[PDB]
């Protein structure tokens, strides 16, 4: 069945083991790092919210391990905020992950500068388009940080946002590492309270159809037919974001 083919192509599992998982995830960007070791740091964005601050949590204890382990001195957790000209959360986080660095980087700037530069040429932007044109800043910020330290991006991709493909094409959705993906929403609620993260931190999307009807989607439950077949039309619909740049030999878009 197509539910049953989405739960293994994302890798969604009925239920984890939190320390198993959180473990899985901290060998994994170990693994990387020792395989490449002119890589020095991990980057993230950190917005305040679950995953990314689970993302976050995840890669400092990573680094922390790491240094121990090999006396590696250079090696760092780098975590980016990138607001909109103008955050309790974004505090809060970040005084749960105690990461070793934290830039502060308003995109306000660079976006307004994209959309003076398509007026001149005859094109106003829409506030659809503007949400992408944030997100896709916000990229090139966090690999201009990388570019300059070494370092890697993490993205925060988890199975529960990938079924939906409710992410910017090349914005949040441009990482080269993504130690979440596999975890469902509240399986990523589950790591968090096994690590003690503050509850008010972790604790819907969209036409009625809330987080809990895509983890049990994802769970392998069943849901109701209307709850289900939107589900199921947003995923066949976004399956290009999904994929590399379609080329004459693909032929999952025909028909």
């Amino acid at each position: 069945t197509l539910q049953q083919q989405i739960i293994k192509a994302l890798g969604a599992k009925p239920q984890i083991n939190a320390e198993e998982e959180i473990r899985r995830s901290v060998d994994f960007l170990k693994s990387y790092l020792q395989t490449y070791p002119f890589i020095k740091s991990l980057v993230l964005g950190i917005s305040g919210g679950q995953d990314s601050t689970l993302a976050g949590k995840l890669c400092q204890m990573a680094i922390n391990e790491l240094r121990l382990e090999t006396g590696n001195e250079s090696l760092q957790f780098i975590a980016v905020r990138l607001p909109y000209g103008v955050e309790q959360d974004c505090q809060d986080a970040i005084a749960f992950i105690q990461p070793d660095r934290v830039l502060t980087v308003n995109i306000k700037g660079a976006v307004l500068a994209s959309e003076q530069a398509l007026r001149e040429a005859g094109i106003e932007l829409s506030d659809f388009v503007r949400g992408n044109e944030k997100a896709r800043e916000r990229m090139k910020a966090q690999y201009s940080i990388a570019g300059m330290t070494s370092g890697v991006v993490v993205g925060t991709d988890h199975a529960a946002e990938a079924i939906t493909g409710f992410f910017t094409k090349y914005g949040d959705g441009g990482t080269d590492i993504n130690p979440l993906y596999r975890l469902n929403k509240r399986q990523g609620k589950q790591l968090l309270a096994a690590l003690a993260c503050p509850e008010h931190l972790y604790k819907e999307v969209a036409l009625g159809v809330t987080y809990d009807n895509i983890d049990d989607y994802l769970e392998g439950k069943n849901v109701p037919q209307q709850v289900a077949r939107t589900i199921e039309n947003w995923y066949l619909k976004t399956e290009h974001k999904r994929r590399p740049p379609i080329t004459v030999f693909d032929d999952f878009w025909k028909k």
